[PDB]
DNA sequence: GGCACTGATCACG
DNA sequence: TACGACGTGATCAGTGCC
């Protein structure tokens, strides 16, 4: 099988750019502000010229201050990206009706049927980066391989504005050599159980006994880590259906008075009916970040759908349920929807 | 023993 | 004033049930 995947490159970032042109060439920060305070709220995502010096998604707004005091710093603007989003995704439905788009940046292409080889594949790789460029103006990495997992370690290998192939040998090298941590789906919790196990390179999942391996990782994500290093890692490109779609808003001031919190759940709930658009739900979930940043939830499974006047009076039982049933102060509040019909 | 749901955990964008 | 005017998919461990 032969995957081909497409990551646009510092997306948020480059689609601003794009907008307005004066703005290449300069650091650009995209961040989330939170509305606490002067300031307050994270980075989304940063370009390079901004990157080079240690501006990146996660980051505090303020401290990306200290670091780039003069940089653009622009507020998110969700709705846009996801639209320039769409139309770069409806041109890659041109080059396989074998697609899984990933996330709002990453698109996975099961080329098998559209090119005999790597070397095709790899011509047909720029070509997709040029009619993306033409039409949207935008640069994007592209990895290609055998499976899912090494087309995207392709790409990670390659951004910037960059393509690259992972050939049948150059897998088995790095099922020797690759860093486990650099694996998709090893986050930090997982990279060390795994390093408190001597396990640092792919293989060396094959040398432990696998109940020692499930134990400390999971059934799941042993199995994972194991058929990827035998080699024989095997996944279809799938077309992805959302599952939920939910909605959490910081509040003002944390607290656990329900009236206080009401109008931010409500709020929440809009939002969430706005976005489900046609799709109705069957399971409403009352989310809560708690000040100490824990996250709490309660949910409801109905025989039907939920119609919004049932969200609203079930939101207020669930988000109780959550009162009863703990004693810390909520910070950011939510709603999630799930099970559609 | 094993299928099927629920609140928490991890990873990632 | 130290992970989000942020989100979503997947697995896990507990437990209800034939
Ligand atoms: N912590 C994060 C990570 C990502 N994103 C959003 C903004 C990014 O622009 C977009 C794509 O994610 P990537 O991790 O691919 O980041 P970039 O596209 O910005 O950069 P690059 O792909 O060049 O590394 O998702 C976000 O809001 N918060
Ligand atoms: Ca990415
Ligand atoms: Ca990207
Ligand atoms: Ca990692």
């Amino acid at each position: 099988m032969i995957v081909l995947f497409v990551d646009f490159d510092y997306f948020y970032a480059q689609v601003e750019e794009v907008l307005n042109p004066s703005l290449k060439g300069k650091p650009v920060v995209v961040c989330v502000f939170s509305g606490r305070f002067e300031d307050s709220g994270a980075v989304a995502t940063a370009n390079y010229e901004a990157r080079k010096f240690g501006v990146k998604a996660g980051i505090p707004i303020v401290e990306a201050k200290k670091i780039l005091p003069n940089a653009v710093y622009l507020p998110m603007r969700k709705e846009v990206y996801q639209q320039v989003s769409s139309r770069i995704m409806n041109l890659l439905r041109e080059y396989s009706e074998k697609i899984e788009i990933a996330s709002i940046d990453e698109a996975y292409l099961d080329i098998s049927d559209k090119v005999r080889d790597y070397r095709e594949a790899y011509n047909l790789g720029l070509e997709i980066k040029n009619k993306i460029l033409e039409k949207e103006k935008i640069t994007v990495t592209v990895g290609i391989s055998k499976n899912k997992v090494f087309a995207k370690i392709a790409a990670d290998m390659a951004k910037p504005n960059g393509i690259k192939v992972i050939d049948d040998e150059e897998v088995k090298r790095l099922i020797r050599e690759l860093d486990i941590a650099d694996v998709p789906g090893i986050g930090n919790i997982t990279a060390e159980k795994l390093k408190k196990l001597g396990i640092n390179k792919l293989v060396d999942t094959l040398s432990i006994e696998f109940d020692k391996l499930k134990g400390m990782i999971g059934e799941a994500k042993a199995k994972y880590l194991i058929s990827l290093a035998r080699d024989e890692y095997n996944e279809p490109i799938r077309t992805r259906v959302r599952k939920s779609i939910g909605r959490i808003v910081t509040m003002k001031r944390n607290s656990r008075n329900l009236e206080e919190i009401k109008p931010y759940l409500f709020r929440a709930i809009e939002e969430s009916y706005y976005k489900l658009d046609k799709r109705i739900p069957k399971a409403i979930h009352v989310v809560a970040v708690t000040e100490d940043l824990d996250i709490v939830s309660r949910g409801r499974t109905f025989p039907h759908g939920i119609s919004k006047e049932t969200a609203y009076s079930e939101s207020v039982k669930l988000l109780q349920k959550i009162l009863e049933e703990d004693e810390r102060k909520i910070r950011r509040i939510g709603v999630r929807f799930s099970k559609f019909i």
